């Protein structure tokens, strides 16, 4: 009534936190370090698995800040009480491909990472960190009513 | 209470179906073949009507396979209790325009689909079949209070 | 229990309507005017602020005709009961940089709008007016459980 099942696949793995009593979602952290170029896409893996009950519907969707700051697009899943096991961000890299070529990977806050090993991207590519805040969980009532096939409606 | 009515336009149309009894939302099919070349926008017709009751509002929104697997993006729609008729699904062939050619357009899972007639497309293009699952509906309680203008907030 | 807080920080901002009793969204208009080159991400301010109560989610979401008929696409945002403050519209002209240009901007409506004034724009361009609605409010109960770390499901 008042709990919900957590189950951590892999060492990399991170649990899910509340930060506030007034946060109406749960943070959920990236188990992969991954490069994502211009229009690229990928199912980034959470090692985290969740036991929502019937009658719920669960909503791994972007965060504010990330998704206004870099061209990643998180399409919003909706976790099912039958679903079981690694919950995946379903993202792309929303980037134009310019042809253009930069020495700098960007992070989750589109800014500049400084790497000592020079090495050459595409530019407007992004790079996603172990334990980082990418997405987050928002778990809603769903209403099943069993539907009836009508010719009209009536009230 | 327990009831949704669920109304077909046409022949073509298929009946919305919750595969499980843990299955949160209803299966969406298509009543149309819709041939998107990249970056273009369609409002796909389903030939569906519902009558959502009051206090609720509908999501018309993607299926986890098809978004992650293909460049089609769909908008999702919020289905009110005063909007009845044709519900449509707003998409997106969100691949990108590089002027390049190709003989094989590809399905919802981003398959190649071998046709006996020879045919040149544009690289990215998607093609969507009658009776197919591309979206699904999750209707979930709304919250309606009465608003009232208010120089500071007060608990 | 019925009334929900709304502030308005400007002149310049207009208080949110339900237009009728059945339309389960609030209608959000922006307080500035913007224009979106291609692939331009903007973060639209409204100057208003709101006061949802705890176990509520707000869905600051995009209209079904806005997001249909141009390329602006909304990043739906989620209003905690912890952020208060002027509510932002996270917006991204998705319309592909051809490099091509042209002598009319266009509305939320996808149509021209001429100008006395000649000027030279990129195509593709979008322009957002002042109290013009772009986006809808959708306050939605949410569950929270306190969230507990198990090695199997069980029930
Ligand atoms: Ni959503
Ligand atoms: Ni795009
Ligand atoms: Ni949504
Ligand atoms: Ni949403």
């Amino acid at each position: 009534t008042n709990t919900l099942q957590v189950k951590l696949l892999s060492k990399n793995a991170r649990m899910p936190e509340r930060n506030h009593k007034t946060d109406a979602g749960y943070d959920i952290f990236s188990a992969e370090t991954v490069v994502l170029e211009p229009q690229e896409k990928a199912v980034i893996k959470t090692d985290v698995a969740v036991s929502i009950p019937e009658g719920y519907v669960g909503l791994l969707t972007s965060r504010s800040g990330v998704s206004s700051k870099t061209h990643l697009v998180i399409e919003t899943g909706k976790i099912d009480a039958g679903i079981h096991g690694n919950l995946g961000i379903n993202i792309k890299n929303d980037h134009e491909d310019d042809k253009m070529q930069t020495i700098f990977l960007r992070n989750i806050d589109n800014e500049k990472i400084f790497e000592k090993e020079r090495h050459l991207y595409k530019l407007g590519s992004y790079r996603i960190e172990k334990g980082e805040r990418i997405a987050q969980l928002v778990i809603v009532p769903i209403w099943t009513p069993e539907l009836k096939q009508v010719e009209e409606f009536e009230s």
